[PDB]
């Protein structure tokens, strides 16, 4: 018989449906950073990669597979066909392009193909949307998939808040893990730094320093949030794109989802009902993440100005959204 | 009183050196895969990055920094100037030209040797007690070059070598046998390149010799053509390069595997590029992979593999080929 | 208008079924060491503890829970009633009675049978599809007992067997050679404890066979007395018990390693106790350790190790002894 | 030659000191919990254990060693003689007496002072530059004793203090809110144990102050009696002890978390016991818990929490009480 059969006696020939499977759709810079970060955190027992560029997709799969000895994810697969994504617990969408409106429409056209395919093979997965513009595309994925809002999550301001805490820790000489602060609302340009919640060891910086984040602030802490916004552009300008930070951010979200941790993360969720907002829009607020996606959200007390900014974002997003062609 | 002063009382200042600093030279596809892997393995308390392309360097540094919340490495720095690398315990060199589709790693010698002539003395100046881990291709030749230029004892000059080839081999073995690569044991030695040598005589699962079970294993007569598995290992980089343009993730993980053994003084055995003079009647100062014990002083010991007459001939051929190249280098 | 409602808006209250649940039955030193190791390796999303000693049980649960901030297992439960164990992927049995001075093997085994007669039906009731991992001694016999009572297929009943014996062997081997145990390979098979069998032919570093280098290895003509390494594997277990009263840490770590392969579907090879009828020469329903492929279905395959005449005879004798005892048991 | 010499060619003999060494003094339930958690977090390249009970010490050491295959800490040692602790970066003291029937609390305190009178000089002798982490109770008093005896600067003497109390508080908060403790923020400061102070103003999720949302929080008029949460923090300490006889897992995990920040120079903030003279009107040499930045040189900075008059008066009362005891201790 074969060497295998001489070496190994078989008790039974499998095979179970995937138990802890994650799919990443789009193997560009962001998708692959998510993939490697998820692999090194041992979050999945099966990883599937999808893309439309077939040679790239195969080469990325093979590169990862060659590192199998150093990982604890025993099955890595890829394909243009969504059959490879069947029974995923979590499906991460990083596909797309990176004026504006026509760009949104290009990514919407992409989602019109991707989302139905995802749902067909994993009708009960959680969807985590990373593609930009992320808040708008999370709404698009929600409408197309027909999923309940708990199962559709935008990476949203998780990255923005990580940047903010990195910058805060640099200023204070404290690890980011111990520097707490929340950036909410729209990802990117219009995000909102919640000054009232910035604290170390529960000590409110705003209470110590009333001018915190105002124009008159002798220390111009507002510049920290300015950097949060601008640093996103600077990284793209410097290396051409961003990958590592978003990959790590996404793996953190995936960790709460896959392990049912119920930690709180600022991610994009359907916010209709809050802050005078009455349109189907997705904005980041702090959400409890677990095996059922977003099960709960924190109602952050916002100032008048902060609420106004979220409202303005909602209006803008809805304005774009009600013109999109599905 | 500033906000910081209101919030935090300082007991004492003055800086201290990092305990476990790693530098990566070259922030291209390979350097950054090494960086992320090392970061996610929590091996370093400081990571330094160096490159000659200043915008790319700063951008890569910043991208990693923005991921700090999710890491356990509190300081990430970068610069074109090697002062950013001072006091490194381990310095990983990934800079230089890579082989294009259909090009041999051996075609990169002039380019990369010349780059090493600038890099290595700079590294040594700022971290005279570091271990050097060479990744740039052709890796065996460049380990020899790094060793010669640095003036380090050879224990502290390590080539990533066949750790990756052996990983690939065990991956493919595991796919054939239906076993995780961790449980499939098999060694690929010699050149990290076309002349590498699969040690059929040592392949096993649970200590059961595959060659004993299957005498034709690895030969031309083999009905299961296991030699094709080694051919796949040889061709793997070329195939991945044809498909995605370069290789990155597997070598990044391989390097982090080696870094872990060194930084944590594990004394695990890995096939890495080192001087093999004195083994198998080889008299030249040739570098290529054999199994080595890796720890805090780098390579402390070599494991002497018993090769068949056929395996030993192939290894000697690999050594002959590589020494033909090394010997013509001028320093 | 409770603080919770002011603070948190609930989107839905649904389902909430554990996806990666593990139960430990028995919270003595072994059970709790398995528990802490499993927690620190992030293997489970829910951990359940069962024992008949209620105060001890609640105390252990609370002590683990108070450490929740430092763990990534969000739900830890306990109870004397098996409803707490519902929907476990893996159920680890460390419960049983300790042998009394002068008590016969049969009397001790029978008491454990009687204990398993209460435990196993309750486990099966609540997790009909779980894998069972038996740790309780005598482990080879009690693995058989759990298989008989549960009615589970062979693949889902696993004895920790010689997993710990082999880890001890590799520690001792590593110490002699100055190599990390990860890189020292060697297999102790058959009966856990006194009658275990060291497979000298498989002992190697980097695929280099120690027996081939040193043909007297393991014999009485061996001037280096490598046989003493296996004698230490056997004696070290008793020595630890005499010194600290019990063993806990090493068994905890070994069980966590098995749980990792099972929970993550790794298909790594481990030396564990499995129903060995029809193989290695044996015709009775007995469980002994051989290298087994472990993953999400428990033991899906096993490795057929080539044994010397002596090694084979030792396994056969163990099988004869085990069946001699088992055939007298009252179920 | 020997088998070892046939198998392995040595390049280097010269060994080097362990570079990230941790010692645990006292191998009771607390000490061994600290040990296993530190081992499973890969914080140390060498672990030393010290106790006065020789058989127990050796057995614990061996049990850990036997688990080496599953660990990344290549050297574990033990001894009654403190030479085994030489060159430790961090030394964790969990050694203590047990109060006896009829014994006064002050008498028990002095018996632990007498224990430290022997331990601390020995630790200082072999690791004059280490950080001391005091866990032994009464922890705040004994941290002062260790500081006084050692002559170390305040940054290198750290009491476990309210690290555990705070972890318990966050666990309980998390249960009430249905949120992971990692995302539930709240600080218990001052004295470890009975007289600890829950800082209501700092309790939050996502930076949303519970005290602002719910002004009655932490008062007797609290319709939800959140004060009961802190009551459970103190009460649960006694309940675990009553139920299982001692506490181990939670303290061990909390100590490993502190060790992680120190060994990896993270500069995270933890509630630990430190010299507070000069704060809150306190003018005596007393150690109480406040949030401290922990890194390579121990406590480099502390956070100056804004406290209510009532909260400030509790710490002052605690300091007066502790000083009154300390001035009467016999050194
Ligand atoms: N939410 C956030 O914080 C961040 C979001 N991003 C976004 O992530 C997206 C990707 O970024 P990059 O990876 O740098 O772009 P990229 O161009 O390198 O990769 C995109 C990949 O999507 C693939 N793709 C295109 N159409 C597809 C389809 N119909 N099905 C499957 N795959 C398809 C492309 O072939 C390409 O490989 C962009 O939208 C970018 O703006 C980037 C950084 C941060
Ligand atoms: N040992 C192994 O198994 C593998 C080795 N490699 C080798 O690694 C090397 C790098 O590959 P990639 O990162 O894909 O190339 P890359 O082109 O993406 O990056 C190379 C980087 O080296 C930098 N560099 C060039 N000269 C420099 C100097 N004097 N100082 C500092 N930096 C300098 C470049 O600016 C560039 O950023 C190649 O030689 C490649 O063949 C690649 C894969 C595997
Ligand atoms: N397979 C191996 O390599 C090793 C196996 N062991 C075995 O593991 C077993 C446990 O060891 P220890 O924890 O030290 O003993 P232990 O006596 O400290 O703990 C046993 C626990 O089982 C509980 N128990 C008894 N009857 C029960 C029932 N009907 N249901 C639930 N729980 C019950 C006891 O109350 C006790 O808490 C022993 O049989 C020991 O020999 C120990 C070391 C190694
Ligand atoms: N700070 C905290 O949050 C907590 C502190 N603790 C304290 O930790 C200490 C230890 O707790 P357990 O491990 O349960 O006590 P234990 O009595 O079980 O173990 C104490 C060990 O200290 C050893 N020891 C006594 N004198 C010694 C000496 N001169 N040199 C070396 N070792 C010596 C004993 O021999 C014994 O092995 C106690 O003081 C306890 O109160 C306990 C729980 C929490
Ligand atoms: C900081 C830039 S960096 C950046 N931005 C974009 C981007 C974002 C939004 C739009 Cl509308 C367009 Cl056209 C491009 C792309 C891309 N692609 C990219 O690769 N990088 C960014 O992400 N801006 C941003 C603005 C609004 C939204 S939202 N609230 O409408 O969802 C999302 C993102
Ligand atoms: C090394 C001791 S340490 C030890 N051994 C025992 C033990 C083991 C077997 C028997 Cl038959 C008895 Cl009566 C006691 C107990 C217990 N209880 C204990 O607490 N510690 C041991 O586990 N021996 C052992 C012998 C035979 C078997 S088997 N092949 O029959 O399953 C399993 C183990
Ligand atoms: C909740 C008990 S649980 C407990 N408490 C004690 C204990 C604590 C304090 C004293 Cl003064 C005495 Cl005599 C015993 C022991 C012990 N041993 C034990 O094993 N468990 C506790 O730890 N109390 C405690 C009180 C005061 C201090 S302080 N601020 O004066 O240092 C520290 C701890």
């Amino acid at each position: 018989a074969t060497l295998k059969d001489q070496l190994i006696y078989n008790l039974l020939k499998e095979e179970q449906t995937p138990q802890n499977k994650i799919t990443v759709v789009g193997v560009g810079a962001v998708g692959m950073a998510c993939a490697i970060s998820i692999l090194m955190k041992d979050l999945a027992d099966e990883l599937a990669l999808v893309d439309v560029i077939e040679d790239k997709l195969k080469g990325e799969m093979m590169d990862l597979q060659h590192g199998s000895l150093f990982l604890r994810t025993p099955k890595i697969v890829s394909g243009k066909d969504y059959n490879v994504t069947a029974n995923s617990k979590l499906v991460i969408i990083t596909a797309g392009a990176r004026s504006r409106l026509n760009l949104v429409q290009r990514n919407v056209n992409i989602f019109k193909f991707i989302i139905p395919n995802v749902v067909k093979y994993s009708p009960n997965c959680k969807l985590l949307i990373v593609s930009n513009p992320v808040d708008i595309l999370t709404y698009v994925a929600w409408k197309i998939s027909g999923f309940p809002k708990n199962r559709v999550i935008g990476s949203g301001c998780n990255l923005d808040s990580a940047r903010f805490r990195y910058l805060m820790g640099e200023r204070l000489g404290v690890h980011p893990l111990s520097c707490h602060g929340w950036v909410l609302g729209e990802h990117g340009d219009s995000s909102v730094p919640v000054w009232s919640g910035m604290n170390v060891a529960g000590v409110s910086l705003k209470t110590l320093h009333p001018d915190l984040g105002t124009d008159k602030d002798k220390e111009q802490w507002k510049e920290v949030h300015k950097q949060v916004v601008e640093s996103a552009y600077e990284v793209i300008k410097l290396k051409g794109y961003t990958s590592w930070a978003i990959g790590l951010s996404v793996a953190d979200l995936a960790e709460s989802i896959m392990k049912n941790l119920r930690r709180v993360h600022p991610v994009s969720t359907m916010i209709k009902g809050l802050y005078g907002i009455k349109d189907d829009v997705f904005l980041s607020v702090p959400c409890i993440l677990g095996q059922n996606g977003i099960s709960d959200l924190v109602k952050v007390t916002l100032t008048s100005e902060e609420e106004a900014r979220l409202k303005k974002s909602a209006d803008t997003l809805w304005g774009i959204q009600k013109e999109l062609q599905f």
